[PDB]
């Protein structure tokens, strides 16, 4: 129902991209996907033809992916009985390989192959490649004490030479959060944190995090309190208050854009071709984070 | 009016221009310049900020420009009057000087003011700087009589290698379609027969030729005559019937597709941004020529 | 027992491999990696260091890996039942997903870190990856009849300009055999026939195919059939008669060295540091092919 | 008469030069070129050749011209009746328009198309093109008090790197003094004022600066006011004494030379080849002036 | 008395040398240098100032130096006796050393020293450095039988890339004839026709040889006999008669020119800056070949 | 009689090299040549053969050379009889001249051409080319006067820049240690604190001096005053207290190691192939000097 769409009106969205495109041109986009916008074929589809978009304009993205369901489920089919501390599953030794071999070997795998249906762009890439990244680990907090619960940290040291050596070549580095510490053991790094962490170190102009709904809710559940701009202070005074889901989400905005990304955005996953929307259109279709 | 419009509108229309943001990323586009899309404010404001569009996607545009009624306005400011072989004013040396001071510094000025309200981007040229490219004395016919009209000719030959320096630079050439013969002596070109002598050479992905009209009619003036797509061997048989208006307008683009130019354009330039909707939309605003 | 080695005949040993570091420096050796080399530690470990030791001499090693019987481990974990044509497991889609997994998200994982414990050199790679090279489905032959035995094939074509770019770069890929076909849809390649096409498309000096044997037997068992150097032709000429367990590694050295390949070696994974001995020794430890 | 030169004072003369062209290899020297040097064609002719003398030695000239008398003939054509405070012409944005389509599409021309006769050396350009220099409005002082006389300015700010990037590419910038202010609307920059400010910009060796006279006088019309070399303190100290005529040439030099250009040279524009002389002979053609 | 030089006198000879700077700027001049040139030192220091003048012209010297006598006056000094076949000295391997050591350890260090009073520019080399050429045996004819003189040859082959490097890094090669033959046993080649044999791969725009003596005389002595211009085929055509001292700087000519070299300069090293004056003036100072 | 070398001892020969060419790789190394490791022929041989293994591990080695012995031989061969103050041979201009065209005309002669029987690899150069590095004139100290010995001399400056130039081109420099002054004339500079001083000006990671004993003894004559490793502060300490033979040495690797350089090394010359033993071995063959 869109060649009823007369030629004028297409004319002007077409133009309305003009500033973002040359506030783009050039720049390094970090983009956390995860999310139902990795679950429904249509929505994977869009997102892979969207990362081609960028690159087909000369904008640089960079894909750091999750998959905590899809790991869930590979332990419970080979049996893996886990250890919970908290909320937390342990990551023994044997839950690091099979969230590395799901992270790598499957979730980034269908990602690289749909975006690659455009051209030769994506490949996918972990800490241990190159030495490209490291880990440290990262203790969480049950009932306010800090506790272990095995091979988890977070992104420690960024390779960020080699890391625009790859996008400069051309590629979408399709990002596995894996990462080896200064010991060589490799850990499982939380994709929310890692996205923020690649954003920050690699001097990126926006951070798009992926999510479920449609922005952030100061005041969850009013409707009023949907806000489509927000700067780090107000926001980080908002943080131990919005629900759990979006905490993660959060931090990460704050880390970067605090971080010197220009703008962090929370945007609505279950929106087809929600990447070219927040970012070639004025509107948007989620919430932007800004310094202030 | 554009507010009102459901984001999920905007998204398609953004994605559908992926197909063609990929055929064209990295590629030389000519566009000719003429009509009232150079005319109008809006329009040209609007012709400007798609040369900068193209550009911010890794797009190489070349502007070739003309300026007939500019010229015969300073002609008659300055008393030059003119001499006429058929409907043919003679080209003597006092007319090429304003000519070429009027295409080169007021024309080809305003353009270049334009374009660079968006970033450092445009650059006037002729065929005399750096030898860019040359022109050869061409007559015309006069009752089916070859005849001479002064310092008027075609394109010779191009600086190729020259010309595409200026746009892996990042440069838009405003080119002023003026060039010295083999001797040192400068003519005045038709901006038409140049753009398409400009497309071949350059190696163009595709040549647009903005003129005032919706497209070609193969019949003109029946309303059904109006074609969206027709390709070299059909429209060389429509060419002796079309009016006197697209004559030269089609010779370009039979003369660049079979030059190696992948399609040619004739679009409404009186549709803003009519360049956006030829190139990122399937549908168009004009006639598209191919081989065939 | 070295320190009681007297410096005059470490001397020569070092002085020895002169002649083979200058006809390597500086050029590609792909090395087929499997067998024992590949499951104890010690061996493995000094797998890892020679490919480190390669690239501190300026030599570009390529390493190709298979991972069969770790994936049928992998296969039963999940309880995946095969179904079987001749010796043959068919590969269903689901069996790909497992292979891929299994080869590029942890035999290609431990690999890749053990070499990095040297420096930032190796990065693992499908054929997905920037498209560096597809498959084409092969059928296999039971009694004789060509049978269709699932999302097996061949490598089909190699990005051998991307592939390069990646040495140039100072990087070791590390290559699980897994390449899509021209329809998009990832097929598992016989990591040995992959690593003679790997090798014949870089235009390789040496193609390395690691076993577990001393080397070629001609009339297997007869201790004295053992050869260390023989020709395509002689060669080809015995391939109809040894072990089934070397016609796969004989049959890629043939395609490898009639390719282009200047040499092909079947040397003994059981043996530490082989590669350094094959490649630094004018004995060797293997059977060297070569054109004749 | 030149034959009768014998070989071995040709010899001396070219001998000579050697200091000078070790002094000037691989350096920009800024040309301002008008008075008479642009008016009679053996001196136009001879000034051309020696744009390409200097570039055939890997000199890198870069020529500012100015071209008032020009403007007034055309401004005289064109009916257009002025308004004079003191002794300006008031710069209405018709006289802009006239003056840049003068300078920039005739007097630019000229020049470009005479220096190319030599090879593809010579481009013109503008402050507009590529934003390669803005303006600033100038106020000027009549009876000693600042008046506005239009869109006239100084250079403000010069996109060093990009002009040293056309220069480099080989080419001669013929610079037309037009240049936009901050908001994009276009002033006429007196072409003395400009040429000492592309010197300081662009890091030239030297500022020559052609005008009507053997050289400076410091006492005129005394004979004996002649001088050949002088400097910075001494000259600012004998600046409210010359003659009208002199006054902005040697404010540019002083500006010039305090900027940082180690000597500016004010030679004899009547002098064939004049260009020639003062820099590859020790005596010159002229008054050179340097920093004390 | 070069200051009693008119200035209108000293831009004619600057401007005459304009067609020869266009014609060798970014070109390689293999100079050949010998004869007094080499003995008095105002020759001397004005040879080594001219080198540097091609230099910060942007032109490409190549000097190749002789030095026969000052190897007979060592060869005495160290009492080594000489056997002769017909008039040539047996170059034995002791007579290699001192001619090695003497043309490479005393006569290219002075060249290499004058020339760097200019700048970093002289770079001393052989046919063993680098490998950069080789040297063929030759044998001479005495009473026209071909003998055996010792280690004598020709230039064989000539590692044009590198040499080209060498220049193209802003450096004068001062080139001491000797070379390895294929088993790398250096012999000494006679200067001139190693100066032919250099300018032919390098592909040099004009061959110059110094010589002690105006021009080349067709039918020497007649004064009338000497010529400023010959090609080719009338220049063969006199060779079995000049006299003995222009047969070798004749054939190196001849192999030259024909060879590719445009033009081959025998001029007067006597004259001071012969090289400044057979290059910039139209006249010259010697005989031009050419080919017809 | 390595033949008989059991290939698993082979085997970890060759990989304890690893951790040394991982500290070498892309690094310069300085090499002082003399002494019996430039007489004999077995070891000079071999002292090609590992200049030769260096450059094809992407090492890049500079070797700087003496020959004051030949020099002697030479003078005595002429009949240039010698002055002395103290035990020191005053350098006569006469003296340079030798001493230049035997070190630079025969010593380094032989050596480039040992080299280079492995490829194009080794040049020649003395502080004279391309203005590769100066001197200072030097007195020594006869009786506790300090003494002028004529024009002998230190390295002053050293072109850093042009010299990582030839070795990053594939060039193994053999440095006659020649050098002119400020004022251009020439001097000889001790080959051993010319190496030293060559070594900290161009980052060389190590230094090593050939030497005709075993190691530094600290209390010469003890056997078990030999030393495997020992630092700066210890060593000077040393320093006025061993055999004349060694104090050169002794402070040049002092001068080295403090002057930046992570180690210096004195080492057997009469060992074949020493430098690959102290290089790739962690025992070596001599004395290691670190800081401390
Ligand atoms: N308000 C929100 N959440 N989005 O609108 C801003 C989108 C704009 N394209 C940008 O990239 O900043
Ligand atoms: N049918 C016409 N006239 N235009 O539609 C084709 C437009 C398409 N973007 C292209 O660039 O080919
Ligand atoms: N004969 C056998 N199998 N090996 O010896 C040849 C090894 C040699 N380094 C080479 O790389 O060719
Ligand atoms: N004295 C005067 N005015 N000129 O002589 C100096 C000219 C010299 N070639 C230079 O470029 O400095
Ligand atoms: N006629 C003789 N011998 N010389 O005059 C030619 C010289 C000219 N500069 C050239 O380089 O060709
Ligand atoms: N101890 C001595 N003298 N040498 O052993 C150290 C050698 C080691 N390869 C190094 O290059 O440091």
């Amino acid at each position: 129902r869109i060649e009823a769409l007369p030629t004028h009106i297409k004319a002007q969205v077409l133009a309305e991209a003009l500033p973002w495109l040359k506030q783009l041109h050039g720049k390094v986009v970090v983009v956390k996907y995860g999310g139902n916008a990795m679950t429904d074929d249509t929505l994977r589809r869009a997102f892979a033809a969207d990362m081609a978009f960028l690159r087909n304009c000369g904008i640089h993205p960079v894909v750091v992916h999750g998959g905590g369901p899809q790991i869930t489920a590979m332990l419970r089919r080979l049996g893996i009985e886990g250890d919970f501390k908290g909320g937390f599953r342990v990551t023994t030794p044997e839950v690091l390989d099979v969230a590395r071999m799901v992270l790598f070997g499957q979730v980034g795998r269908e990602l690289v192959n749909l975006i690659n249906a455009h051209g030769p762009y994506a490949v996918g890439i972990t800490g241990e490649d190159a030495q490209l990244f490291t880990a440290v680990r990262r203790s969480v907090t049950v009932d306010g004490v800090a506790t272990d619960i095995g091979l988890v940290g977070d992104v420690d040291q960024v390779n960020t030479a080699a890391m625009l050596d790859l996008v400069a070549a051309g590629r979408i580095p399709v990002v596995s959060t894996l990462a080896p510490d200064a010991d060589g053991v490799v850990h499982n790094i939380n994709a929310d944190t890692a996205a923020a962490a690649v954003a920050e170190a690699l001097g990126a102009e926006k951070l798009l995090m992926l999510t479920d709904i449609d922005g952030l809710y100061t005041r969850w559940p009013d409707r009023d309190s949907l806000v489509s701009e927000i700067d780090t202070g107000t926001l980080a005074q908002l943080l131990p208050t919005l629900e759990s889901g979006m905490v993660p989400k959060v931090e990460a905005c704050l880390r970067a854009v605090i971080g010197g990304v220009p703008s962090a955005h929370i945007i609505d996953g279950r929106v087809t071709h929600c990447v070219l929307v927040e970012l070639f259109t004025d509107a948007g279709t989620g919430t932007k984070v800004v310094r202030g």
